[PDB]
């Protein structure tokens, strides 16, 4: 059986998969880059494998529907087989690991609460108190996913709060949730995974800002189909990327090299 | 083929694993307490499994021997089929990855620096720029492993002065280390995992401090024979726990409930 071109799937979601500027003048995987599309090269480097770069179709990272029994999102395209492995900021959890294969993470990272600069916020339990300052989650993936099923005291009224509020505290993508932030005068905090937090509190305006300690620890981890033989070597590459000092190189030229607020 | 009772290896090691102060009049498994002695209970829990802890007869973590190709250790415990799990601080690697099955991470570490109170270091760059205030690592372990397989400049600068400072600058033991901090009046500092750093910092008699960056970003695993089926549910295990922040709470529990500090 002779090798075939490795089909990448992955989402759009600065910084770690965007379009380059330039990106109508190029072809292929050189349309895009950040973070997601360097560590796809190196894996595949490492591997030997030649790849393609595809982004999901729906739009979603992965959850199963409760009454058709479907999955959507990047996991749904390793469980149907339209993907041979998913290199995106893609949360570790159980419900996925159940269906699909994951590598040990390449970054680690936690909910974490964004504000507008000045706003009297300090935790998630300051926020669990009140209902001036609105706050929200996207409206798909791990961290809504965190409120909806926590059995904690603080984050199950955090959520019974967010199901609620009006008008609605979430939104559809991180931009809307940190322009949500920006316009808001302190009176919106968005609630987000906190290595996106991080990256946001370095660009311009420089007008948001990272509070309080992570509300848990998670990982982001290389996804392929249960069983699948590219799985292993995939692992040892993220634990040799490790190793080397690369991922860490790789965050910092994504996050800090650059970074817009001094 | 009827279920065994599945034998654990681990190691003594505060606060992981130690032995009840009044152990002599305790038998099997109710001898221990700590971390991973809750850990190991709160895994065969969920997994339906009874469970016999054993400690590791040759006192160390796991690596293999260049001329022999032997591994000692937990890991080589479960190499040669002499235990059916390893529950304790062990370090997912690349090089025991390819041998033995590894869970997703129940702890996030680093290898960071601890001084004594008062010592004129902040970074591991400061270390290794000078030789007045003596550091080190333990003799055997991940910990030790990465500044001797390391190519960046400052931690192969590190292992360069480590192999060659006198008198030796490793110790065989945590409380070796700790103790030759506490007792070197900020002539020693002592490199080791962030986490074992972060409880000894609560711990009388007070005089040490974690200062600095961590040097990488680790995880500890549950280890189980390459293969086993008993793999695949210790991984949701964990998975499930650190969901339902009883990790965070263990953590809480060992390091900072009692912490002796303040
Ligand atoms: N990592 C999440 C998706 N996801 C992401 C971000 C966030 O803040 N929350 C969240 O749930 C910033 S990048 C992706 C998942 O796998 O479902
Ligand atoms: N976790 C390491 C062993 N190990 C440990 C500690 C440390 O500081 N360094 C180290 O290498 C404090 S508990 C165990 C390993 O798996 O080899
Ligand atoms: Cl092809
Ligand atoms: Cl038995």
């Amino acid at each position: 059986g002779a090798n075939k071109t490795v089909v990448v799937t992955t989402i759009l979601e600065s910084p770690y998969v965007m379009m380059k500027k330039n990106h109508e003048m190029l072809e292929g995987n050189e349309r895009y880059e950040g973070y997601c599309v360097d560590l796809a090269a190196e894996i595949a480097k490492h591997c030997g494998f030649k790849y393609k770069l595809t982004i999901v179709g729906d739009g979603k990272y992965g959850a199963r529907d409760a009454d058709t029994k479907i999955w959507n999102g990047m996991v749904g395209e390793l469980v149907y087989g339209k993907a041979d492995i998913a290199i995106a900021p893609l949360t570790i959890t159980l419900v996925r690991e159940e269906v699909i294969d994951f590598s040990k993470p390449f970054m680690s990272l936690g909910i974490s609460i964004m504000i507008k600069k000045g706003t009297p916020i300090e935790s998630a339990e300051d926020l669990s108190k009140q209902t001036e300052i609105a706050y929200g989650t996207l409206d798909s993936g791990s961290t809504k996913e965190f409120f909806r099923r926590s059995k904690i005291a603080v984050f199950d009224k955090m959520w019974t709060y967010m199901r609620s509020a009006e008008p609605s505290v979430f939104v559809r993508t991180t931009a809307e949730g940190v322009a949500r932030v920006r316009k808001s005068k302190g009176k919106y905090a968005y609630l987000l995974e906190s290595t996106m937090n991080e990256y946001i509190e370095q660009r311009k305006p420089c007008d948001t800002m990272k509070v309080g300690g992570n509300l848990d620890s998670k990982g982001y981890g290389i996804a392929t189909p249960k069983g699948s033989s590219l799985g292993n070597a995939v692992n040892l590459a993220v634990l040799k990327l490790n190793e080397q000092g690369l991922l860490d190189k790789l965050k910092n030229k994504w996050w800090y090299d650059k970074g817009e607020c001094g």
